């Protein structure tokens, strides 16, 4: 599909950037669940995923977060990560996210979304605030639209997450990644992929 294909090179940057996660462990009822031992987080479709943002010190002002998806293995990442035709057509659209974007930010009325025109690259980005009063991390609720077993999506293939820190003029701070995989029972997958380790 694409043209080039964006570096994934985990990066921290002169602040110290990086993603953390919650501890959600790996039960029937959970909406999201990180596995620190494979990067990846397991998830149900269009439910609610927080990820927290850390830095060290001081980052310039208008500073933005943007989230991206590309394909891991070697041979599909330059086919760009989109919804399948079945999701894309589901009309259940927030009302803000091209209703092919895969990745969407939930509660937020400052995101932004971008289709790349000379990358054709779906992305979502929004403005970087500092952590609630007491609290020491930034949470960014995150969701995504497809499963990972869509045909005409995926299609079964594993995808990364590669979120990057930008400055207002879009110039990168800081990347970090990981690789995701939907599904509608996300701690039971957790719990089988960590076991086949
Ligand atoms: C853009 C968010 C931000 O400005 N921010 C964060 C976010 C998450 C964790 C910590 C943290 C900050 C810490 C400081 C000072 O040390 C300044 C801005 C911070
Ligand atoms: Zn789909």
């Amino acid at each position: 599909m694409s043209s080039s294909v964006p570096s994934q090179k985990t990066y921290q940057g002169s602040y110290g950037f990086r993603l953390g996660f919650l501890h959600s462990g790996t039960a029937k009822s959970v909406t999201s669940t990180y596995s620190p031992a494979l990067n990846k987080l397991f998830c149900q479709l269009a439910k609610t995923c927080p990820v927290q943002l850390w830095v060290d010190s001081t980052p310039p002002p208008g500073t933005r977060v943007r989230a991206m998806a590309i394909y891991k293995q070697s041979q599909h990442m330059t086919e760009v990560v989109r919804r399948c035709p079945h999701h894309e057509r589901s009309s259940d659209s927030d009302g803000l996210a091209p209703p092919q974007h895969l990745i969407r930010v939930e509660g937020n009325l400052r995101v932004e979304y971008l289709d790349d025109r000379n990358t054709f690259r779906h992305s979502v980005v929004v403005p970087c605030e500092p952590p609630e009063v007491g609290s020491d991390s930034t949470t960014i609720h995150y969701n995504y639209m497809c499963y990972s077993s869509c045909m005409g999506g995926m299609n079964r293939r594993p995808i990364l997450t590669i979120i990057t820190l930008e400055d207002s003029s879009g110039n990168l701070l800081g990347r970090d990644s990981f690789e995701v995989r939907v599904s509608a029972s996300p701690g039971r997958d957790r719990r089988t992929e960590e076991e086949n380790l």
